[PDB]
């Protein structure tokens, strides 16, 4: 989401006060606060956000780059940037951290695909 109207009942990933580090999403306010306090590492928060933001059927046919053996859709890039910003504001992730978090997201998408077979 670039705007509040995209998800009127949702939340901002990142910080609403920063136009360059915010992405509107479908997660409701109380659920976002639950994720904040229950997901105690950046990796756990990333993977939990992924399950709130992308249906498992979408995860099964997607990955970050949109590449695979018979094609994969890219996970929505603006939403992924929103995850990055959200993790930065909560945990202070570095570039190295983010690369690894991306590896964990891609592994989760591969697991979603395997579970369907
Ligand atoms: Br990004
Ligand atoms: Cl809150
Ligand atoms: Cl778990």
């Amino acid at each position: 989401g670039n705007s509040e109207e995209d998800y009127p009942n949702g939340t901002w990933l990142g910080d609403e006060n920063n136009p360059e580090m915010r992405v509107r999403c479908a997660i409701i306010p109380s659920d976002m606060l639950h994720i904040s306090t229950n997901c105690r590492t950046a990796e756990k928060m990333a993977l939990t956000l992924l399950d709130y933001l992308f249906h498992r059927e979408v995860q099964a046919v997607s990955n970050l780059s949109g590449q695979g053996k018979h094609g994969k859709k890219q996970l929505d890039p603006l939403t992924i940037y929103g995850i990055r910003c959200h993790l930065f504001y909560k945990f202070g992730i570095t570039e190295s951290d983010w690369y690894r978090i991306k590896q964990s997201i891609d592994s989760k998408c591969r697991t979603a695909w395997r579970r369907k077979q």
